[PDB]
């Protein structure tokens, strides 16, 4: 861990390029999620040790249900898997998504009111089952309306990192991405090492 | 230059002006009208190669708690901006809180989209515009389709100068899914190949 002079209070992790990160590997375009679990334990480790308050994944879209079966089920494993690790750790866990789906994975469902596991060291948001227009819809007292979108309880991010390459948000939070400085990573989500968010937050802090 | 994909809708942030000003020992609010001609420049090169809409970013309500000086300079720059395109077959909307004495008073005759000349592309101009004002400004399917900016659509591919990687709070709906391109260059120092470095990486996703 540098010597940082600031940190962000809240990162927003798009954890993007498993399907290409498993094609690479000569893996079925399904078998990338499994990969994505220990990078993003790794990178809560990180985030715990350096003094992060706060970190957001992405999680998955409602179009990101539109894939085929065999893709859906092993991202929902994959995120289900993530939080059920994650809550062994010293994190206060949230899901935020839309529940009222079919395509929300009911095991997550304890997880949309704020849980703190263990010592709760870091806040960690998880976007289940997300889409923008869901959380802006959700709001419908017009100047509380943005106090009352899906993804309330989620506070403004200072820095997001996207990992796969593409310079883009995919519809994550556009309320608290308004002013977020973006870091993006080439390497595939899989491929995640500690230098990729210290490379982030070097950036973050000259700025 | 020749490209294999061009997006429909290109956003602009043309930030750095007052950097750019500091660097050439300018004062902090010269780098505006230096801002006009690239922008008119960014015009003829999107008519040139045929995209069909550009969104600017003009000024935000936060920008107007600036020192007076500066305002005063990006406001103007704004407005010579709009009366210039609107002398070349610009079809021109401006959006931003008309219900504002920060909104420029010359400007309310873009408030409904204008066709000028032959209408070549749709220009927008975000002006005295701010994210929070606009989606207030909104059934709930309908609602979102009543933000203050509906009439602007997708942005398919958001250009910002300036170096700094973030939307300062642009068209927060219509830049979901944004392909984003940062040229590390201040706006007044625009040239072509900015714009056909934005649209390679354009057409490579
Ligand atoms: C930390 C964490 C959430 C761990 C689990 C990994 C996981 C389930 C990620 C989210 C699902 C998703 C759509 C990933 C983006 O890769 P993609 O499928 O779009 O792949 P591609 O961009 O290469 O096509
Ligand atoms: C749309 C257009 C082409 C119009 C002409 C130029 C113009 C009026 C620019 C918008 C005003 C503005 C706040 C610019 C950002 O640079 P900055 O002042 O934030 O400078 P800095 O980042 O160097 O501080
Ligand atoms: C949840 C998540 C990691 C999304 C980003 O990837 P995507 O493939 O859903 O989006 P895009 O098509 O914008 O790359
Ligand atoms: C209107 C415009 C040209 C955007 C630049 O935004 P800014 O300098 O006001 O914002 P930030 O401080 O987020 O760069
Ligand atoms: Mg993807
Ligand atoms: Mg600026």
């Amino acid at each position: 861990t540098p010597k940082f002079k600031r940190l962000p209070g809240h990162i927003a992790i798009i954890p993007d390029g498993n399907r290409r990160w498993a094609l690479d590997r000569g893996l079925e375009k399904h078998e990338g999620y499994k990969h994505g679990i220990v990078p993003g334990l790794e990178l809560y480790d990180i985030c715990v040790k350096i003094g992060i308050g706060e970190v957001t994944f992405f999680g998955f879209t409602q179009d990101n249900t539109k894939r085929p079966q065999i893709q859906r089920k092993a991202f929902v494993d994959a995120c289900i898997k993530s939080v059920k690790e994650l809550s062994k750790h010293d994190a206060e866990l949230l899901v935020v998504g839309n529940t009222n789906s079919d395509m929300f994975p009911k095991e997550l469902l304890a997880y949309t009111k704020r849980t703190k596991f263990g010592k709760g060291k870091v806040r960690i948001n998880f976007l289940v089952n997300y889409g923008w227009y869901w959380d802006l819809t959700y709001a419908f007292d017009s100047k509380k309306m943005i106090e009352n979108i899906a993804s309330a309880e989620i506070p403004r991010i200072d820095l997001l990192i996207r990992w796969g390459g593409r310079r883009r948000l995919s519809g994550m939070l556009p309320v608290q991405t308004v002013y977020s400085d973006i870091y993006v990573v080439d390497e595939m989500w899989p491929d995640f090492k500690p230098e990729h968010l210290f490379n982030a937050l070097e950036f973050y802090q000259d700025q």
